[PDB]
Order: C-alpha cells, then structure tokens, then sequence
C-alpha cells in the first residue's frame, strides 16, 4: 500500500538504474504522502520486461503523458459522485466516484485491447 | 477468435438495442474490419451501460476511444516489429512474442492510469 523507495526496488526487483532513469523521466512518480503504491511495483516490473524488448525508459513517457489525461477526464467523469457516496453515519464516502472510475478504465482498456487486437 | 454479429452482442451483453446505437453514432465502438463485433465489446458495451446508469452518455466516452486509439498505436510500434521474432518450431506460433508484448504494455498502461486516478481524488 504505502511502499518506500527500498521497498520499491526490492518488490520490483529491477536495478537501481532503471527506477531511477523511470522517475527521471516522471514515469513514475511517489502519490499526494510521498510514497509509492502497489500499482509501481507492476509499472516497475513492465518497464523492466518492456526494457527487454527494446523500449528505454524514455519511450514510456508518451504513456504517462496520456494516462495523466486519461485521469484527467476520469474525474471530471468521477469527481460529482463523490458527494453521492453513501457514506452512512460517515461525513464523507467515495466509493461511487471509485465505481465510476473503475468502469471508465475498464472501458478504455477494453479499447485498447480491441483496436491492438486490429491493428495487428 | 470470435465474430459477434448485432444481435450476438445484444444477447451477450444484456444491454438494449438504443444505447448500441448511441455508442456507434458517437464512435465509441465499432466492428471489427470485417463487420464484426469482438469478445471486447461485450465488456464496453456492459460498462457504457453502468456508466449510462451513473449520468455518463455515451458521447462522453467518445475522448475514451480516440485516447485507446492513440495507446494502441504506440503499443503497434513496439510490437509490430517483433511479430518476425516469434519462435516458429512445431509447438510454437510465430503471434506469440507480439502477444507479450502488447499484453505487457497495456498493463503498464492501466497501472499508470490506476495510479493517476488514486493520486487525482486522494
Ligand atoms: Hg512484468
Ligand atoms: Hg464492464
């Protein structure tokens, strides 16, 4: 959940050189508390598999780039719901704009796959 | 794989006739080169139908698919020039590597967005 730097590279287990050129180039980068997530240590390890292939750290920046504005519209989509919540005796409950969110990206990975699935 | 004509897709899907139509005259889905509909747009249409449900009409998504669009070109470059490289022996296919691949870059992909959208409401 809330994951160090050492944590980062031990769970990954990728070189030191790798992450680092990742958060040079802002592929990566540590959320709002300034820690890592779960979902690094997978971009982590694809970035590592993807190195493999031939793709530099450098080449994931146009899918950064675009997931930022993937997120972007997601909460314009997500963010009314979260006054929607049903939050119980709570003041406050995001789990609607999380639904929300959940489906738009399944949907849009859902894309994805079809139009790679055509195109090749 | 596997060819869904109108109705397949209607019938797999659980989702009424009108918000297909919505979801093509927006752009957001389409059929396959031969007229088709895939696996995936089961998927779609049942979230464009939850989202519809949540006040999303379907030409909201339509930045969605000219977004996947965009990723599976880049995705192509990557792994188009490795569909030759496949092992071709008796128990392989040559698709194999290209495969990989793209599976590895779209779940790159979905991470990087998960990870955006955590950060975007924290
Ligand atoms: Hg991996
Ligand atoms: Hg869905």
């Amino acid at each position: 959940m809330r994951l160090s730097r050492e944590d980062l590279l031990e769970r990954s287990e990728v070189a030191d050189e790798l992450l680092t050129a990742l958060l040079k180039a802002g592929v990566i980068t540590t959320g709002p508390g300034g820690f890592f997530d779960e979902h690094a240590v997978v971009i982590l390890q694809c970035a590592r598999a993807l190195a493999e292939y031939g793709v530099e750290p450098r080449h994931l920046r146009a899918f950064r780039s675009a997931a930022d504005r993937q997120s972007d519209l997601i909460a314009q989509i997500a963010g009314p719901l979260v006054k929607a919540g049903k939050a119980g005796a709570r003041d406050r409950a995001d789990d609607l704009a999380r639904e929300v969110a959940a489906l738009a990206i399944t949907l849009h990975t859902s894309l994805i796959k079809s139009a790679v699935r055509d195109v090749l």
